[PDB]
């Protein structure tokens, strides 16, 4: 269970039925099972906002190029998927756009409440590993 931990929202007790609860549960799993080459940091005073930083896998056309992926958990998460996309300076990839949007079924038409954030992000990481450009 890598990743250490900067500041804890892990402490705060969230109502055993609210959206934050599930989000907190998702954070802990993220710290315990980090997607390869990613680190994390959540907004202080707002557990709904996360920013993951992914350092390109050496064995890929993205080797050593640091990229950031923001995650916004809406009001009705996990019923409504989390809003996920790359931040300032997206990676030039087939399914990634200038604004950072990500064309991935999982983030929209194939998403279901049970998907894990660490998993969404890991899916994104493997998407980056493929082809050239």
């Amino acid at each position: 269970k890598p990743s250490r931990t900067v500041e804890k929202h892990i402490k705060t007790k969230y109502n055993l039925g609210n959206a934050n609860y599930r989000i907190q549960k998702e954070l802990n799993n993220f710290l315990k099972n980090p997607p390869i080459n990613c680190t994390i940091d959540v907004h202080p005073s707002n557990i709904r906002i996360w920013i993951v930083q992914y350092v390109g896998l050496e064995n890929t056309i993205y080797a050593n190029e640091v990229y950031k992926i923001k995650i916004i958990f809406p009001d009705n998460y996990p019923l409504k998927p989390p809003i996920v996309y790359f931040l300032q300076k997206p990676p030039k990839h087939t399914h990634v756009y200038s604004n950072g949007d990500i064309c991935l079924s999982v983030l929209g038409d194939d998403y279901n409440p049970s998907l894990s954030i660490s998993g969404l992000i890991l899916s994104i990481i493997s998407m980056l590993s493929s082809a050239k450009e």
